[PDB]
């Protein structure tokens, strides 16, 4: 209603709602506006709404975006904390032409200054990981600031509670795997696995079957294999191992990651060699993680399979996510403008693509009311040659119905998917079961 | 609520809603006044609405329709853009007795120059074409004037992204065929595929199969035979290589073919040689793109085909259009007082047309709320001697129900047709399915 | 029953039921045996079985192949007719290294030798056509031997009536399209088209739209085009001018045609120039036959495309009649090992190919009991690269069900190729609607 007449809206900056720059007119100042459609998941949502919006009105560090007030609208709500262009860290580092023990000291040490000051506010931020760490602009000296989401909490003291399971697989600590009560601690144990990348640019724990990346994040095994580690510190290794500790009770406080300064001092003292190297793989993880880390609704048994099958899902992927959100400018991007559907609403007869979906996308489902989670499971990929491939899996979709109740409906479905122009365009698509 | 008490109207102009002249009473002045129906497409629609009224409001050029205001009534909206009875150019250049390579670059003079004011002003035409184009009266001088649309857009500064898949196949740019980002370019490319019919009254594009007419969109294939080409100034050829590149970075601006004056400067030094031939090539393309450019919602394989072939469909389909939008004045043109349905509402009796469908077309479905999209597949056609011919096809309709939820709904039909005076009727009718 | 104990059979001949060689153990000589499984079409077919069988028990010419006995078995009836091992006649004259006019003559000549006598016997052919030609052996003066099928007939003396429509579009005579009475004369219009084929190896009449193929042949439309023509003895063209004759009353009979030698005495006078380009020609005329005349199923629109869309056609139905004909053999060479389904009888799942589909083809439609006449509409084919490709279409299946009863099913398909070693292969196979 009322950021409505006081604010203009201009391009977005992510995606998830959506996130758009804005300047207030009437005292003239940029921002970054959330755009939470009013459709986001009944009650568990509106209630991550409330506490996101809680904790940053708490929160205001240097480091850290400061919210400025939160608007609802008819058909949306609008949440304005402060603005930035910066790229992503882990982007902006990898441009860097000097890359020293001394400048991922300059990072951990704001780093730590943002996860400090909320942690004497009595809040957990439980997701720390590069998406969630920017920078302030692209200006020189810009700085890093910490990504208040969105998994959070708040903390009586030091009191340690069992808050649920949540975070990123491989920022997990292990107290939080154990299933065992957890605080502050979860967050300084993500920091630790962020400067081993912050280093050497691979993390410390992985392995395909999650299973076992868990079973190592929660036997804390990882090693400082040579030769990239014999060049580091043995301070840098010794800051590692106290945040990389176990029991979150002997756990390197925030407070005391400060005062040991293998960054403060170590800035002082410690390695400049710019290490290529290690900024190349970095990079390359970075790309990996973007592309791999598309969706948490995947279901399917693998080996390391050729990248070229993991692009082909990922973009499978892509297109499912615009069907859902009612994003027909990218849904005519992916298509063919030549697409030959066979399906459900079909009736039973093979159409021209760019025809009979249009409906869809304007009123039908386009936006409609309520989030509809959608699974893949047992996908399977056909590679023909180097420019085709296709791809059938079955699509589960759970949503609420008119009456408001829950139901699923499951559906066969077959993609084929022809490279033209570098880009992949999907060709025909064949539905099965039911109409979504 | 406002526009009934202020303003009177007067005939139609043109359909989609409805164009039709009107005056303000109160400061007597003409305008023309777009009627847009309640019902468009829920979301979609009501989305391009605002668009437009925005644009156009912020569209103010000599050469550009201007609005005034635009009215929201209860089962109607109004916009009130500026008035004209000029007839279309492409129509008007026929008419001429003597068209020059001067007159042509005073009309692509204009055109740039309404295209130049925009592209300055944030915003991007993307549907350009003859029908687009149009003369503000048909007094001597009138000005050519763009016709905005609608597939319209507002670009930021000079950033390039991806709009999504809209325009005309033969004015689409490459850019827009590749999916990759584009901007005010994609105008430009419009202008040149103009430009080219604007001298030899044919397009640089087309082919039958629309998936080759697009590879050549793509690969820039258009050359200049002769002997139509041989008496153009190789200027000329010069503007339209400029438009016509394929790399939108390296394409000429708007701003940049204004100055380059093959037009303003061969107004001063080019061929005035009126081409009789080129205008009658001009002329009956022309025809061919009414009739032909009828509707986008058909669907089959032909090659060629007897033009009165194509003229039978874009009756069937003239006649389905007068269904569909309630219009029963066309309807009783179109059929005989004699004819016979056979209809799942005839319960399984043959009936005499005129007694019939008046109900339908009086409180049934006429008019009632959604946009219902027809999709015609497979028609089939048998031509019996010059006066009488017969259809079949499967029309398929995408339509909301009671719930507001979309279904689909497929029927049978034969189509008979006996041409009476110079027109075509029908006579009998025979549907096959469920209830439309 | 005694074609069990008197036979022992061989290698397969062709198939169609199934020819095969097998040789009398009693007398030992060898015969080609055709086996008509039980399943036919209940009475239309075992109507053309004794049709077939009794006009051989007539037909004895040196130039036709004689039958010797047809026995009945409990699953299976067998005719045994006399066996050849000679390739087909179009196929060896292609291998000729001297062909000349009086090559040709010598094989018409042969040709109204069989007609002739089967003429005087009150029977009529139907069916004239290169496969229907063959050659004894390939041993040196082999014989052109008329097949007797099956289109055929028993006129009486010279009375012309109406036996209905039949034989191949390019081989039917104007009498049989105009729907009027025939007779012994639709046999001598077929060796006109022949012969005119038997010189220049192209043929007098053809279309791609075969409604006007059929209009030439009502109006006798076929001119001797130069250079190629120009080298024929006008003698020639006088025959096929004397057949090629649209009335059937002034119609060259058979009698007459080996009289008038161009063939005999042109043998005696005639050009032997070899014609190369003529043999050229002919050979892929031959080859594209035997690839296009796959099938009169197949129902469309279309404009000369891609010869390999024409071959992926002619695939995608090699496949079906596999299915249909219960051939396990071919449905696993045209399948992939690891192909995938998505069916009807999956429930709901995806498959790997060779586990589920063996059970099919092992009891359950295979070689049931009825013909289920397929029908393939509307297809469509996209091509991405060399290798690969993917089609959709609509098939209809007309069968018996258990109560004897005539049902109709229609099902979608989708079916996706990879040509992996010159060969392509079934890689998905995605079914919509009913079991077949
Ligand atoms: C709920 O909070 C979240 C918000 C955000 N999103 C952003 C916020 C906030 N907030 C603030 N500022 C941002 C600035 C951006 O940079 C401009 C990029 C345009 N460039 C134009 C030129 N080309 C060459 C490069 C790209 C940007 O995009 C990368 C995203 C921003 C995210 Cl990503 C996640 C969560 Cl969870
Ligand atoms: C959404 O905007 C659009 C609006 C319009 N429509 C028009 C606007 C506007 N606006 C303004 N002025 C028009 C003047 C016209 O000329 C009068 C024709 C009557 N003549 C009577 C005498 N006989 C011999 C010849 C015909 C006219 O009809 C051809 C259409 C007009 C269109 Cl076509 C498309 C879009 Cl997308
Ligand atoms: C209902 O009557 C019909 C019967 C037949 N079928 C045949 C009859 C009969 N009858 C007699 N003799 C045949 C001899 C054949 O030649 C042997 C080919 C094996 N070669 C092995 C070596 N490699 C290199 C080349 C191929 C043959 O196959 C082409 C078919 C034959 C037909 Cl096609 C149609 C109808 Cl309508």
């Amino acid at each position: 209603t009322r950021f409505t007449e006081e604010y203009q809206l201009f391009e977005e900056l992510g995606k998830g709602s959506v996130v758009r720059r804005c300047v207030k007119v009437l005292a003239g100042q940029e921002y970054a506006a959330m755009i939470i459609n009013t459709k986001k998941l009944s009650a568990r949502d509106h209630q991550k709404l409330e506490r996101e919006a809680r904790i940053c009105r708490l929160l205001k560090h240097p480091n850290i975006v400061r919210l400025h007030d939160s608007i609802s609208e008819e058909g949306h709500h609008y949440l304005i904390f402060d603005l930035v262009t910066g790229g992503e860290l882990f982007e902006d580092i990898v441009a860097r032409e000097y890359y020293s023990e001394a400048d991922a000291s300059h990072c951990i040490q704001q780093i730590l200054e943002a996860v400090l000051h909320c942690h004497q506010m009595g809040v957990v931020h439980r997701n720390l990981k590069p998406e969630n760490l920017l920078l302030a602009s692209k200006l020189k000296g810009a700085a890093v600031k910490l990504a208040d989401f969105g998994l959070a909490i708040e903390v009586e003291g030091e009191q340690q509670a069992w808050f649920g399971f949540a975070g990123t697989p491989g920022y997990l600590s292990p107290e939080v795997l154990r299933k065992d009560p957890y605080g502050k601690p979860v967050d300084l144990w993500a920091c630790g696995v962020i400067l081993y990348i912050l280093l050497v640019g691979y993390p410390p724990f992985w392995d395909e079957d999650q299973h076992r990346l868990y079973q190592q994040i929660k036997a804390g095994a990882y090693d400082f294999p040579s030769p990239e580690w014999d060049t580091v510190t043995p301070e840098a290794k010794d800051l590692i191992n106290k945040m990389l500790t176990i029991n979150p009770s002997k756990r390197i406080t925030a407070a005391e990651a400060l005062k040991h300064p293998w960054i403060s001092h170590r800035s002082t003292v410690a390695s400049c060699m710019h290490r290529q190297e290690t900024v190349d793989c970095l990079k390359k993880f970075n790309a990996r993680r973007k592309l791999k880390g598309a969706i948490l609704t995947v279901m399917l048994a693998t080996r390391n399979f050729s990248v070229r099958k993991q692009e082909i899902i990922k973009v499978t992927e892509q297109l499912i996510e615009a069907i859902s959100n009612g994003d027909f400018e990218s849904y005519t991007k992916m298509c063919d403008p030549g697409m030959t559907a066979f399906e459900p609403e079909a009736l039973g007869n093979l159409v021209e693509g760019l025809d009979f979906h249009r409906f869809y996308f304007e009123n039908l489902w386009s936006r409609n009311s309520k989030p509809v989670h959608t699974t893949i499971l047992n996908p399977h990929i056909h590679l023909m040659g180097d420019e085709s491939a296709c791809i059938a899996y079955i699509r589960i979709t759970q949503y609420l119905d008119a009456g408001g109740i829950p139901r699923t409906a499951q559906s066969e479905e077959t993609r084929v998917w022809h490279r033209r122009d570098g880009k992949w365009q999907i060709v025909h698509f064949h539905r099965s079961g039911a109409p979504s």
